[PDB]
RNA sequence: CGCUAAAGAGGAAGAGGACAGUUUUAGAGCUGUGUU
RNA sequence: AACACAGCGAGUUAAAAUAAGGCUUAGUCCGUACUCAACUUGAAAAGGUGGCACCGAUUCGGUGUU
DNA sequence: TGACTCACCATGT
DNA sequence: CCTCTTCCTCTTTAGCG
DNA sequence: TGGTGAGTCA
C-alpha cells in the first residue's frame, strides 16, 4: 500500500503523519527490546517530535567579546605594569603584588592588608587627602610637585583601565576655567556637594524622627542611604524612597528639588559616565605625565608608549589577533613577533587583513562558483544593468502597427547623450528622444515605467570628484576606474584607501585624490567580471555585454543570452558549474547552511530525520508524496535533493516523490468549517492533527484538481471541493479519478482526530547551557553570591579555584548536563555495608568533560566501590512508572543525587464534546464571536465534567494532592460566579498563551496557575527515588515507533 | 520554482569599544551597659 | 576575650575577578552557537538491526496468519 | 536521617 | 548603549528561464 | 523555570 507523509515543521516541534489510503493512519506493531516482557508494542503512525528551541548566537558573541576586552583590558594594565617595573621595584617590591592579592582575606594574602602603602598610618594619609580617585587625578594633573611614583601609577592605571568612549573623532579639550582635568573637577564637584546634602538631610530625618534616621542610615537592607552605599540600592530606588519619605514631613523643598533635577547625593561612577570621550581623559594624561616627567627621566621616555596604550583600539577589519588555533580570526600577519600596541603597525598587514576581513564574507557568483563578485557601484555592473534595462525598452509606433524595440545606435546615443548627462532618466526623455531620431509623435515606451531603476551613480560621483569626463570617456582608462571602485569598496578607512589610491595618482590632482578619498562605496552584486565580460561564445567572439550593448537581431535580457541554445554561454556556466560540485555530503552540512536562524534550522534537521525513520518504518517503499506545511520552504528543496536525487538521463532530473507546500489558510479554513477545532493547552497531539489534516488536505486538492497542482507542487478557494454545500460521493471532473467522499471521509478525518494515541518524543539532549526563567545559563550563575552564613550549607562554586567558596563568596546554579545510572556497592549506614544500589549521579556541565575522560573514576570518587553499569540518561529521558504516569528526568542536582526536577510526561486526552468548550472558552472575550458567548452559556454543565475528569488524571497519572485538594475545594463556587473568570480558570486568558487548569496536566515543568481566584502552587515536589523503583526507561527513537525499554528493576 | 535591478520591511553571522552590576579586601568605627 | 542591647559618628572610592577553565595550540588565542534514541559493524567517513492484515479506542488493546 | 513541604532568586544599558 | 562589515528573507514594481 | 536552602515528620 502507498503512504504520504504529512510534517509540521516548526520552532519547538515537529509533526509527523502516514497516510496510507482514504485518508487513513494505519496501525503497526513495532517491536519493543530490553529487558521487559512486551514483545510488541502497537503504535498509531499519528505522532509529533518536540525539542527544546534553538538559540541564536548573540548571547554567545557578546560574552565572547566581553572576554576578550576583560583580557585585553588586564593585558593593558600589564603592559603599563612593565613600563613602571623597573623604577617601581626601588620604591616598593611588592606594590604590584600587593594589588594582586587585594581581593584576599587578611591571612591569605601574601605581605600585607593595605593594597597601596602597605602601612596604617599612609594609607589613611592617602584617604585623606585624596578622598577619592579623582582628586588624587586632580592633583597629580595640576600640581608641580614630585609624586610618589605609586599614586602616578594608580591614576594611570585608572585612565587606562577606565577610558572613555571612542566615538568622537579629532582632538577634544566645563564650568571650572583653570584646571588641566575637567572630570576630576566635576566628579571632585559631586563630592562635595553629596557631602553636604547629606549632611543637611541626616539633619532633618534625625530631627523629625530619630527612629527614621536608624531606618534610612543605618539599617542596610532598606531602600534609604545604607541601602545606597551598603547596599543593593540603586538611584531611582532610593530618590523614590527618599521623596515618599520627606512628602509628610513639612518644609523638605530644598532635598526634593534636588532629587526632582536628579542630581541630590549622586555617586561618582553612576551609569551616566558612559557619555565621557576617552579625550577628556587623556588631557589628564597627557598633563600628569608632562609634570612629573620633569622629576621623573623614565616617564619622558615611556610617555608617548604610556598614551599607546590607552588609544589603541585594535582596528575592526583586523579581528582577532591569533596565531592560528581560531575560528574566528581573518588576520594576515607580516612578521613573526608578538602583538604588543606599539609593533602593531609593523606585525600586521592592515591591507590585506582588511581586504580579507570583507573578502571572506563576500559571496561568490551563482552562475559561475569560482570568482568574486563585482562590486556593487562598479561601472562594470552598471552600465551590465543600465543595457539590460534599457535594451527592453520597447515604444508604441504613432503610424506603424509593430512594436519594436529600441535599435542599438539608439541605445548607444540614449545612454550617451542622457544616462551620462542625468542621474535619473525619466519615461519623457526617451520619448523626447525618439521624437527627435524618428519623426513619430506620440510614441509611448514599454518595459519602462516612469523614471529608470538603473542608474550610472558611480560614473556620475566619480566625474564630480575626477573633475575629469575625459578619463571616464575613455576606455583604457576603464581598468583603472574598476581599481578605483575596488579599492572604494573594500577599505573603509580613510588612510589605507588613499594608500591604495596613490597608485592611481599620477592621472589625477592630489585635490581630487582626497576628494576620492572620502568616497566609500558598500555592498557587493551578484554576479561576476568574468561572465559579464571575461566569458565568450565562439560564433561571434562576443561577450554577454557586447551583445546587450548590441544584438543586431533584437534586444534579449541577460537570461535569455544565458540560456540560449546557440550561444555558448548556458554551455559554458554548466561546464564551470559541474566543475563546482558541492554536495557538502551529510545532510547535516546543508541543513546547517540553509537561510534563517538556528531555531528554524534545527526544525529541518529533525524533520529530515523523521522522514528518513518514516521510510525505514513503512518498508523502504519511498513517499508517494511528502507535504512541509511550516505551519519550511527550504525542506522542500532539500526533501527533494535526496528523494528526487536520480535522474534517468543527464539531460533532466525525474521526479518521483512530490514534495509539496500548502499554504497555512487551508488547515484553518478546514478547522473551522467542520469544527475539528485545535486547543494548543489541552495536549501537544495537535501538531500531528495539523499534519494529518493538511496530508489529507493536500492529497484530497491535488486528486481533484490536477490543474493547480503546477503551483501547489514544488518545481473559489480549492477548499469548496472539500465543502458539500452536492453529491455525497465527490469524483474528479472532467476524468474519472478518486476525490474525498464527503461524509465517510469526513468521518475518518474526525476519528484519527480523536486517537488517545500520539507518538509525543521529547528529543533527550545533553544540556550545554542551563535555563533560569527561560533565558539561558551558562555553567552556573554570571553574579556571584555573597559570603555563606556563618553556619549555612552552601554548595557554591568559587570564583577562580584558588579562592575558597566560604570565605570568598561564591557562584551558585550549577547546572547540570545529564544525569547516570550506577548499579553497584555503596558504603551507607556508616558500616560501609554492601548493597545493590540502582541509583542516579547528576553530572554537572563543569565537569562534563571529566566524566567522559574516566566514567568509571568520575563515579567512584562519589562512592560506588564496585560498578557495574553506567546508563546515561540526558535531558527528558522518560520513564513509565507501573501506574503509567510517565515522569520525564530534567536533571538529577549536582550537589544532590536524592534530589531532581522531574516534569510529566503524560499527555491528557479530552473527548471532542470537552474539546469544543475549551476551545469557545479561551475565546469568550473576543468580540467577533456571539457564538463563544452562547455556548459558553448554554453549556456551563460540562464544566463540572471536566473539572473532576482533570482533577482524576491528576488523581492516578500525576501525583498532585494539595493542589487537587485546593481545586476541589474551590470549585464548589461554580454555580455561581463569573463566566469570564470559570472560563480563564478553566483554560486561560484570551491570549495570554497561559494555561488554566490543564497547568496542573500539561507535560513538562508546572507553572503556577490561579483557578477561581485561589492562587494554586506549581507542584515540583516528584522524587528522584520514585523512578527507581518498578519504572522502565523508554529509549524512544526520533519517531517514537521504535523504543527499548530497560526495566530498571531486573538491571 | 529559480534570476537580475529599484523602492520598502525584517532578520542572521562576525569584529571593535564604552558604562554599569556582583563578590572579597583596604579606606570608621567609638562609648556605656547586659552577658559567660 | 567574644556575643549582644542602647547611644553617637563615617558612608561617594580603589584593587582583583567577571563564566569554572583548557592547550604544545601558549595565542593580546579558545571556553554558553550547531550535532547527539538504544544495540551493533565502526580508528574515523559512513553504515547495519525491528513481518502483514482486520475489529475497536480513557494513551493502545484484541484477533487472523507467517 | 531521608521523603514531604515552602520560600528566595537569577546580568543590562 | 555606540561604530563597522557581509549574507539572508518577505510583499510589491521592470525585465525573464 | 531550575537550584537548592531550610524546616518538620515517620
Ligand atoms: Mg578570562
Amino acid at each position: 500500500k502507498p503512504y504520504s507523509i504529512g510534517l509540521d515543521i516548526g520552532t519547538n516541534s515537529v509533526g509527523w503523519a502516514v497516510i496510507t489510503d482514504n485518508y487513513k493512519v494505519p496501525s503497526k506493531k513495532m517491536k519493543v527490546l530490553g529487558n521487559t516482557s512486551k514483545k510488541y508494542i502497537k503504535k498509531n503512525l499519528l505522532g509529533v517530535l518536540l525539542f527544546d528551541s534553538g538559540i541564536t548566537a548573540e548571547g554567545r558573541r557578546l560574552k565572547r567579546t566581553a572576554r576578550r576586552r576583560y583580557t585585553r583590558r588586564r593585558n593593558r594594565i600589564l603592559y603599563l605594569q612593565e613600563i613602571f617595573s623597573t623604577e617601581m621595584a626601588t620604591l616598593d617590591d611588592a606594590f604590584f603584588q600587593r594589588l594582586d592579592d587585594s581581593f584576599l582575606v587578611p591571612d591569605d594574602k601574601r605581605d600585607s592588608k593595605y593594597p597601596i602603602f602597605g602601612n596604617l598610618v599612609e594609607e589613611k594619609v592617602y584617604h585623606d587627602e585624596f578622598p577619592t580617585i579623582y582628586h588624587l587625578r586632580k592633583y597629580l594633573a595640576d600640581s608641580t610637585k614630585k609624586a610618589d611614583l605609586r599614586l602616578v601609577y594608580l591614576a594611570l592605571a585608572h585612565m587606562i583601565k577606565y577610558r572613555g568612549h571612542f566615538l568622537i573623532e579629532g582632538e577634544f579639550n566645563v564650568t571650572d576655567n583653570e584646571t588641566e582635568a575637567p572630570l576630576s573637577s566635576a566628579m571632585i564637584k559631586r563630592y562635595n556637594e553629596h557631602k553636604e546634602d547629606l549632611a543637611l538631610l541626616k539633619e532633618y530625618i534625625r530631627n523629625i524622627s530619630l527612629k527614621t534616621y536608624n531606618e534610612v542610615f543605618k539599617d542596610d537592607t532598606k531602600n534609604g542611604y545604607a541601602g545606597y552605599i551598603d547596599g543593593k540600592t540603586n538611584q531611582e530606588d532610593f530618590y523614590v524612597y527618599l521623596k515618599n519619605l520627606l512628602a509628610e514631613f513639612e518644609g523638605a523643598d530644598y532635598f526634593l528639588e534636588k532629587i526632582d533635577r536628579e542630581d541630590f547625593l549622586r555617586k561618582q561612577r553612576t551609569f551616566d559616565n558612559g557619555s565621557i570621550p576617552y579625550q577628556i581623559h587623556l588631557q589628564e594624561m597627557r598633563a600628569i605625565l608632562d609634570k612629573q616627567a620633569k622629576f621623573y627621566p623614565f616617564l619622558a621616555k615611556n610617555k608617548e608608549r604610556i598614551e599607546k596604550i590607552l588609544t589603541f583600539r585594535i582596528p575592526y577589519y583586523v579581528g582577532p589577533l591569533a596565531r592560528g588555533n581560531s575560528d574566528f580570526a581573518w588576520s594576515i600577519r607580516k612578521r613573526n613577533e608578538k602583538i604588543t600596541p606599539w609593533n602593531f603597525e609593523d606585525v600586521i598587514d592592515k591591507e590585506s587583513s582588511a581586504e580579507a576581513f570583507i573578502n571572506r564574507m563576500t559571496s561568490f557568483d551563482l552562475y559561475l562558483p569560482e570568482e568574486k563578485v563585482l562590486p556593487k557601484h562598479s561601472l562594470l555592473y552598471e552600465t551590465f544593468n543600465v543595457y539590460n534595462e534599457l535594451t527592453k525598452v520597447r515604444f508604441i509606433a504613432e503610424s506603424m502597427r509593430d512594436y519594436q524595440f529600441l535599435d542599438s545606435k539608439q541605445k548607444k546615443d540614449i545612454v550617451r547623450l542622457y544616462f551620462k548627462d542625468k542621474r535619473k532618466v525619466t519615461d519623457k526623455d526617451i520619448i523626447e528622444y525618439l521624437h527627435a531620431i524618428y519623426g513619430y509623435d506620440g510614441i509611448e515606451l514599454k518595459g519602462i515605467e516612469k523614471q529608470f531603476n538603473s542608474s550610472l551613480s558611480t560614473y556620475h560621483d566619480l566625474l564630480n570628484i575626477i573633475n575629469d569626463k575625459e578619463f571616464l570617456d575613455d576606455s583604457s582608462n576603464e581598468a583603472i576606474i574598476e581599481e578605483i571602485i575596488h579599492t572604494l569598496t573594500i577599505f573603509e578607512d580613510r588612510e589605507m584607501i588613499k594608500q591604495r589610491l596613490s597608485k592611481f595618482e599620477n592621472i589625477f590632482d592630489k585635490s581630487v585624490l582626497k576628494k576620492l578619498s572620502r568616497r566609500h562605496y558598500t555592498g557587493w552584486g551578484k554576479l561576476s567580471a568574468k561572465l559579464i565580460n571575461g566569458i565568450r561564445d565562439e560564433k561571434s567572439g562576443n561577450t554577454i555585454l557586447d551583445y546587450l550593448i548590441d544584438d543586431g537581431i533584437s534586444n534579449r535580457n541577460f537570461m535569455q543570452l544565458i540560456h540560449d541554445d546557440a550561444l555558448s554561454f548556458k554551455k559554458k556556466i554548466q561546464k564551470a558549474q559541474i566543475i563546482g560540485d558541492e554536495d557538502k555530503g551529510n545532510i547535516k552540512e546543508v541543513v546547517k547552511s540553509l537561510p534563517g536562524s538556528p531555531a528554524i534550522k534545527k526544525g529541518i534537521l529533525q524533520s529530515i530525520k523523521i522522514v528518513d525513520e518514516l521510510v525505514k518504518v513503512m518498508g523502504g517503499r519511498k513517499p508517494e508524496s511528502i507535504v512541509v506545511e511550516m505551519a519550511t520552504k527550504h525542506v522542500a528543496r532539500l526533501l527533494d535533493e535526496k528523494f528526487n536525487n536520480k535522474k534517468d538521463e543527464n539531460n533532466r532530473a525525474v521526479r518521483t516523490v512530490k514534495i509539496i507546500t500548502l499554504k497555512s489558510t487551508l488547515v484553518s479554513q478546514f478547522r473551522k468549517d467542520f469544527e475539528l477545532y485545535k486547543v494548543r493547552e489541552i495536549n501537544d497531539f495537535h501538531h500531528a492533527h495539523d499534519a494529518y489534516l493538511n496530508a489529507v488536505i493536500a492529497s484530497a486538492l491535488l486528486k481533484k484538481y490536477p490543474k493547480l497542482e503546477p503551483e501547489f507542487v514544488y518545481g473559489s478557494n480549492i477548499m469548496n471541493i472539500f465543502k458539500k454545500s452536492r453529491p455525497l460521493i465527490e469524483v474528479n471532473e472532467e476524468t474519472g479519478e478518486s476525490v474525498w467522499n464527503k461524509e465517510s471521509d469526513l468521518a475518518t478525518v474526525r476519528r484519527v482526530l480523536s486517537y488517545p494515541q500520539v507518538n509525543v518524543v521529547k528529543k533527550v539532549e545533553e544540556q550545554n547551557h542551563g535555563l533560569d526563567r527561560g533565558k539561558p545559563k551558562g555553567l552556573f550563575n554570571a553574579n556571584l553570591s555573597s559570603k555563606p552564613k556563618p553556619n549555612s550549607n552552601e554548595n557554591l562554586v568559587g570564583a577562580k579555584e584558588y579562592l575558597d567558596p566560604k570565605k570568598y563568596g561564591g557562584y551558585a546554579g550549577i547546572s547540570n548536563s545529564f544525569a547516570v545510572l550506577v548499579k553497584g556497592t555503596i558504603e551507607k549506614g556508616a558500616k560501609k555495608k554492601i548493597t545493590n544500589v540502582l541509583e542516579f549521579q547528576g553530572i554537572s556541565i563543569l565537569d562534563r568533560i571529566n566524566y567522559r575522560k574516566d566514567k568509571l573514576n568520575f563515579l567512584l570518587e562519589k562512592g560506588y566501590k564496585d560498578i557495574e553499569l553506567i546508563i546515561e540518561l540526558p535531558k527528558y529521558s522518560l520513564f513509565e512508572l507501573s501506574d503509567g504516569s510517565r515522569r520525564m528526568l530534567a536533571s538529577i542536582l549536582s550537589t544532590n543525587n536524592k534530589r531532581g526536577e522531574i516534569h510529566k510526561g503524560n499527555q491528557i486526552f479530552l473527548s471532542q464534546k470537552f474539546v469544543k468548550l475549551l476551545y469557545h472558552a479561551k475565546r469568550i472575550s473576543n468580540t467577533i464571536n456571539e457564538n463563544h458567548r452562547k455556548y459558553v452559556e448554554n453549556h456551563k454543565k460540562e464544566f463540572e465534567e471536566l473539572f473532576y475528569y482533570i482533577l482524576e488524571f491528576n488523581e492516578n497519572y500525576v501525583g498532585a494532592k494539595k493542589n487537587g485538594k485546593l481545586l476541589n475545594s474551590a470549585f464548589q463556587s461554580w454555580q455561581n460566579h463569573s463566566i469570564d473568570e470559570l472560563c480563564s480558570s478553566f483554560i486561560g486568558p484570551t491570549g495570554s498563551e497561559r494555561k488554566g487548569l490543564f497547568e496542573l496536566t500539561s507535560r513538562g515543568s508546572a507553572a503556577d496557575f490561579e483557578f477561581l481566584g485561589v492562587k494554586i502552587p506549581r507542584y515540583r515536589d516528584y522524587t528522584p527515588s520514585s523512578l527507581l523503583k518498578d519504572a522502565t526507561l523508554i529509549h524512544q527513537s526520533v519517531t517514537g515507533l521504535y523504543e527499548t525499554r530497560i526495566d530498571l528493576a531486573k538491571l
